[PDB]
């Protein structure tokens, strides 16, 4: 069971949690009430698993894609934020916890993969990704690589994929069809053939995870990454002289990258809601809260309004919100994680050369619907 | 008829329209609806035309005068912010935006008139109306004019009217006796035979207009000028080391402004009320959104309290301030445009000589009374 | 009678009336109601004679404490702010002005008294009370004393008395046993013993009042003092190079203050309850208005959230959260005022040999209880 009286708080291992572990202190010495906030592995698959028992932590800190599901599985409690504390946060961004006409989730953050290069090893990012080849070959010259990037979850090569017209599941009528999905078509196809290609010509390794993307751009090895706000820490650790901007074009196309609101979810079976609700609305959904948690690992575009000013006028906040505008906010709806499973095995099987990128995607589409 | 999908906003061209465009450019990027802003000339005079037949635009921008009206006349929908909102802004601005017991428009700024001297011509700005004569005379000397300002508007020599005693309409038990004017007395009759003399002794010119004083001012021809806030913006552009002051006394009593609210009010014909509350509450009534609006022109004294630090400890803000404190928030009763057209023709013709200072004020009085 | 159409506010004599003042200046600007502000001697005692007849001001600033005892006596309005304005503040600020369910004042600020040291005379001030008799004897030499403190209100040393094991009242299932008073038990007595032995080994003086302490502080003549925020005004003015840090600790236990909360009550004979609301809730209660308080004379750790960042990182309330952290928030109950009488006595009557430690602190508990 859940232990009453005290707060347990999941939140992935790349955002700020010590920051957050900051504002859960600063809620202890107010309150008297333990935080404890926790960063375990594989945390999207393992939350549903435990909350179905009962079990789990009090918070759920996630990107609103799978909250939908969650919901649906009946594992979110309903937020009852009254209209005074909602009209803090960006109507969009509650849009986007809503679920079967119900809050599910508080919207913390706006998170969108931009285009991070080297201004020393690249003063003029290329617009396209089509230049990317022949400026590998001049960098390789160097013992340097053009671009790395994580290859090993498909939220990284999804802006490539759905740049030309590669897309989850159809909006039309105000609502998804679930059973038309995108990832087989001639733009998914394009996308993903262009990543295979990059392979293929000794430009990228399929092997390439998060971590050793990061170490290589980090060290200087690499000229060009694709990462969000959270990656920014270490880059600043590393003193490389780095630029944020919009993400290169795919046969004239802006690159579509799939936006992420950070999200934090109240478990159903927690006996401690009302202090859940305490701690999310006053104390890390304020200036000094984000500030904390913005300080360790950033956030992005906050849904805080009061703390806009704070971060609308750093170009890397303005970049991640072009790259938002020329992607598209990822839908809730239960069906995404079945999509996310399919275009994983579908990435990994075409980088790796073990099917092809037709087959693939073939298999992909069929996973994805049901 | 009014598109419905899309906002139209009406503004002042001396105001910050291309900011508050960047605002709409923000909130189509959020929403996808355009925002058109547009700045008509007359447009208090045009908008009760149009908006009565069922034209005209989503959004209207003036002062709080002419809403009171407007909202007789059955043009302005019925603003509906919740408590939420309302405590956002200042309650002195709510109530200026109040008409019949009936939030008719959202309050934006307080603007008020200022005296702005050029400080290498005049170190020491005059604290008295009876000391301009004597300052122009050694000005004249060296080929420049102590003061000019805008003497076809009555809005630019209202304060000095009221100084000793104008009025427009008499407030007594809570409510204005729309039959007691005083634009006749004793005190209004003194504060515009001073004016009178000013252009009878070669002090002042009775054509000059806004424009004319502008460029007098902002070209170093002429030593002072009374002007708003919005004005700013241009004397910056002219690198003229200026000053923002209380304006000067006459006959040892303080000038009386009339006190503006910028207000922003919704269309009864709009098909698009909910748009346009969205816009105006959570893009424009924001530290981003007047942010906007104060950088093409400065506002004045914002209504949103959130916002003051930013432009509270600007000397500028506290001589409008001042002026605002020692003048009086304009009534927005109907007779409002009736007791503004008799002074306005008043005003003209006694500068022009066409008409007795006495004859003319005493016109007046009878056309601003029903 | 309290006059109608005009705010009279009571503050304390330590505090930042001037800049409270302002406020009410700006206040009179926006709605022409006349502020008047006061400190009257002995406020506290003053208050609720005044009150209890129909006269006294229509505002009283002081510490959450005795604002329960002066809701039980009738002399406070019922505090009536929309959820809105209740999210602007944090709820435990609330928790404090609530009694008998009812909310009998405004939170303002939290302040807890921290130990103030000379960096010139000490580099490294002392972490516990143990070794101040012989850091006193090294100063002594220098012709200067170690510290120095108000011993004529109980409040200063009162962190010392609770450390190892002193208290007010009990609190056990969500209430205070009054009949429960912990100022006679073993911690209290080693508490006040140490304070006697330091003035008894000549050390202290048990004639020092809060002036003779700020005098002494503030000229240079003692390397360290125990006070409030209130205080760093004057230390900034005399140009003292001086820390505000942890108090030291007593039995290896921390000093623990009790913590208040500076509180604006309405006196229910006032006959303008609602313009008392409208001042502070719109004009004080605001970063323009804490910022004018706070100018003046520091308020501690502030209850509006928007104002927090501002002081969140001063190491001076860094400092002060730390021992409010170490104390505890003092109760509201009626008999607090019962309580520090009987403590004011008792500590007075012990320093001056009068009484015996063990007799005075005997006769406290029973005059404290009912
Ligand atoms: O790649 C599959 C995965 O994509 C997204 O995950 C992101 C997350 O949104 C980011 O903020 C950051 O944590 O990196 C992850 C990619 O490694 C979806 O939100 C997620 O549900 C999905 O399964
Ligand atoms: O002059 C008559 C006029 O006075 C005010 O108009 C002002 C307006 O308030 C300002 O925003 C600025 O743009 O200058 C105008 C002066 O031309 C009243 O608001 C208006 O209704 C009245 O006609
Ligand atoms: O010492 C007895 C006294 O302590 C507290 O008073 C504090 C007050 O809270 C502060 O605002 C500051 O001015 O100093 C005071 C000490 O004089 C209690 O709040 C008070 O009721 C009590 O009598
Ligand atoms: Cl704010
Ligand atoms: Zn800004
Ligand atoms: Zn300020
Ligand atoms: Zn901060």
């Amino acid at each position: 069971k859940i232990e009453e009286g005290k707060l347990v708080i999941w939140i992935n291992g790349d955002k700020g949690y010590n920051g957050l572990a900051e504002v859960g202190k600063k809620f202890e010495k107010d309150t008297g009430i333990k935080v404890t906030v926790e960063h375990p592995d594989k945390l999207e698959e393992k939350f549903p698993q435990v909350a179905a028992t009962g079990d789990g932590p009090d918070i759920i800190f996630w990107a609103h894609d799978r909250f939908g599901g969650y919901a649906q599985s009946g594992l979110l409690a309903e937020i009852t934020p009254d209209k005074a504390f909602q009209d803090k946060l960006y109507p969009f961004t509650w849009d986007a916890v809503r679920y079967n006409g119900k809050l599910i989730a508080y919207p913390i953050a706006v998170e969108a993969l931009s285009l991070i290069y080297n201004k020393d090893l690249l003063p003029n990012p290329p617009k396209t990704w089509e230049e990317i080849p022949a400026l590998d070959k001049e960098l390789k010259a160097k013992g340097k690589s053009a671009l790395m990037f994580n290859l090993q979850e498909p939220y990284f090569t999804w802006p490539l994929i759905a740049a030309d017209g590669g897309y989850a599941f159809k909006y039309e009528n105000g609502k998804y069809d679930i059973k038309d999905v995108g990832v087989d078509n001639a733009g998914a196809k394009a996308g993903l053939t262009f990543l295979v290609d990059l392979i293929k010509n000794k430009h990228m390794n399929a092997d390439t995870d998060y971590s050793i993307a990061e170490a290589a751009f980090n060290k200087g090895e690499t000229a060009m990454t694709i990462n969000g706000p959270w990656a920014w820490s270490n880059i600043d650790t590393s003193k490389v002289n780095y630029g944020v901007t919009v993400l290169p074009t795919f046969k004239g196309q802006p690159s579509k990258p799939f936006v992420g609101v950070l999200s934090a979810g109240i478990n159903a079976a927690s006996p401690n809601k009302e202090l859940a609700k305490e701690f999310l609305e006053n104390y890390l959904l304020t200036d000094e809260g984000l500030e904390a948690v913005n300080k360790d690992k950033p956030l992005g575009a906050v849904a805080l309004k009061s703390y806009e000013h704070e971060l609308a006028h750093d170009p890397r906040i303005a970049a991640t919100m072009e790259n938002a505008q020329k992607g598209e906010i990822m839908p809730n709806i239960p069906q995404m994680s079945a999509f996310w499973y399919a275009v994983r095995t579908a990435v990994i099987n075409a980088a790796s050369g073990r099917q092809t990128v037709d087959a693939a995607l073939a298999a992909a589409q069929t996973n994805a619907a049901a």
